[PDB]
């Protein structure tokens, strides 16, 4: 009974899943969380914070290991997957990691300083851990590499493009692959021949365009910083006011690039909390600034699904994903309503079940274009192409 | 016989025209360029660079004046009309300048130091030289005034908005306003229960979102700088990809901000020029950089005009306006294909028509939603608000 140890290796911590090859379905999670600091401790499902107090990445990895063998899992693992946060124009697929696909990671690493360097901290500490076993890498970035120039250039000077690789990459491809596939099949498109717009709303959140099974845009850049505002990133921002407000309130760039990524979204304009879940409560209650965090967030989804829109050649769906995106009654049904300029129809019986409901769909009938919530799985995804590439001969 | 002096005091130059109050039509145009330089000229209908070398606004004005009076039309000029780069949150309509809108336009212009002062400057000589004359002040940002906080709103902390006034006020707000006036006659559409999408198409660039004669959204942010690539302007630009590019090229946000206003847009994507009548040449010709600066110009467009469609219950027209939006028979095509999503079908026969045969419609019927293109006039604009505030008693 074979099974994929799936790895997420942060800045901060290694999220992992053991999915069995067969079902696909989860074995075993965990998470080493505190890492490199002189406090590491590592959660398995919950039951108890063992104690790796500074340790690096490779020994979060080993205490991870030995839960594993301490289950009798090491044996049936076939494959690992890493997460690779991103993958410059060199990846554009899945691949099964060799020599030549670590200098490549090395290459772009510098696309993504602190994350992509953690990427490959884990790569090598599985490497050293299960050197019999078949490693492949799933970029983030990936899915959005179908994007066509005029989607990915910015208005910059040309040389910032092809001499330091400026242009716009996206993220949370794997998400946006996963839930487009299932979509497919939910919605009963023929992929050669669709338009979708999938809306992964989490803490990081981004929009894409789906043009018969193709990315074709996204909402986020260079960076995790562009496009929608997020749980504590401020989405689009004017780079005036950026530029406007350095010079009055003396901050550099580094100032202002953690107020932007840290401090500001649902947080910043709420001054009250990055979770959906509270600020929802809090609007409930009467707060003001809840309310207005929560419209702006509504207001600007909207206007990136509509702008998207604009990169097919027909709509037939918008797909809702993500712990907000699964979960947020609310949010999905202001989305909707701000968008009634598509001739979008909302069910709000079926909009109201749980996410216990799984992939379903929340717009009636007379609605020109289906709406539906699918969540997302971007291990099973990963454990599905390293199932694909274990059947290669390297 | 009145007529009403409409001025436009930039940074380095004066643009004005004289407006006869009973058809609105232009009797005399002109410009007093390199202004504060060394070398200044008064160029009137073009028929004499006059000579004015090293003369203020005040001076430069003096000579304009002078003009007036040698065709006599100095005892004709019944009103002025001043165009104000910003009015902040202080202003949301025209206003018959009085000391205490010095003072609030004194106020605002902290949001747009260079561009305001100068208006200022235009004010004070024009007061000088035309002391019993009405004069009223036009604001290019009060029609976005209506905008709601949501739509308004950056992602930034709350006390950057609350403190610092940073939010997004757009611009082009005459034209749009103008514009979308002239579109409810053309379109035969109930101002009060409609939807329209207007392109500022110019060297400088915006759209607007008009519901109900209201501007509910607009793509220039608190500065010129956001929303759609321009001339020499970059738009919309990842701040994450800005502040990366600054650590790589050492270069500060003064070095980039002049870059992104200066060096980008057609002129940076093409390394050709900003004119896209040059442009177009060029891609006819084979030019690859080129074909790619309109591209990207082109699809940035149809995806904030998709954007800025969802700000309305129902959309019943795209209006084009501009130097590019009313001559780029191009362009206007591409964009439109670019919006067959909307469901939107083009007259080619129509599109091709030069501007010299005005307000027209360029969809086809089969269309779901009209297109048409449209002239803008400043001038006439402002003069029309000066001739109602002609009526009223200070
Ligand atoms: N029942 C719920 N109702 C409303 N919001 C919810 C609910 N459950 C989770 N959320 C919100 O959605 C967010 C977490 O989304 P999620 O996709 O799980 O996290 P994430 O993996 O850290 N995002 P990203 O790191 O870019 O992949 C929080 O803001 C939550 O408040
Ligand atoms: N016949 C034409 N075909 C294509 N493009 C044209 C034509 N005439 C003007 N343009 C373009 O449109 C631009 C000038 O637009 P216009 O609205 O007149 O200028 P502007 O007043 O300086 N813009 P803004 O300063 O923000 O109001 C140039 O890029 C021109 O190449």
């Amino acid at each position: 009974f074979p099974v994929v140890l799936v790895i997420n290796c942060g800045s901060s911590s290694i999220k992992f899943s053991v999915l069995d090859v067969a079902t696909c379905d989860v074995l075993m999670a965990g998470i080493a969380d505190g890492m490199n600091t002189e406090n590491a401790f590592l959660s398995i499902n919950g039951d108890k914070p063992i104690n790796l107090a500074h340790s690096n990445y490779e020994d979060a990895l080993k205490a991870i290991a030995f839960e594993l063998e301490k289950r009798d899992l090491t044996d049936s693992v076939a494959l690992i997957g890493h997460r690779i946060a991103h993958g410059g124009e060199l990846f554009t697929q899945s691949v099964i990691i060799t020599d030549e696909i670590i200098d490549n990671i090395r290459r772009v690493s510098p696309l993504a300083p602190l994350h992509n360097y953690a990427n490959l901290s884990g790569i090598d500490a599985a490497r050293h851990l299960f050197p019999a076993v078949r490693q492949v890498a799933v970029f983030d970035t990936s899915f959005h590499q179908t994007l066509a120039p005029e989607a990915y250039l910015y208005g910059l000077p040309w040389e910032y493009f092809s001499s330091l690789g400026v242009r716009r990459y996206g993220f949370h491809g794997t998400s946006h692959r996963y839930v487009s596939r299932r979509a497919y099949e939910l919605l009963d498109l023929d992929e050669k021949d669709s338009g979708l717009i999938v809306a992964h709303l989490g803490n990081g959140a981004s929009i894409c365009a789906v043009r018969n099974g193709q990315s074709v845009d996204t909402s986020m850049g260079m960076t995790p910083l562009e496009g929608l505002m997020m749980g504590t990133r401020s989405g689009d921002v004017d780079f005036g006011a950026m530029a406007w407000i350095a010079k009055e309130t003396g901050q550099t760039l580094s100032d202002l690039e953690r107020v932007v990524n840290k401090e500001s979204g649902l947080l910043g304009i709420s001054g009250l909390s990055s979770d959906l879940r509270v600020l929802e409560k809090a609007w409930h209650e009467g707060h003001e600034r809840a309310r207005l965090a929560i419209k702006t967030f509504v207001h600007r989804i909207a206007r990136h699904i509509a702008g998207h829109a604009a990169s097919l050649h027909r709509l037939d769906g918008i797909i809702f994903t993500g712990g907000i995106g699964e979960n947020s009654v609310l949010i999905r049904q202001l989305v909707i309503e701000h968008l009634g300029v598509l001739g979008l129809t909302l069910d709000v019986e079926m909009n109201k079940q749980p996410n216990s409901h799984g992939e379903r769909i929340i717009s009636a009938n007379p609605s020109q274009v289906i709406c539906a919530v699918i969540p997302t799985n971007e291990e099973k995804m990963i454990a599905l192409d390293a199932i694909h590439l274990g059947n290669v001969k390297a």
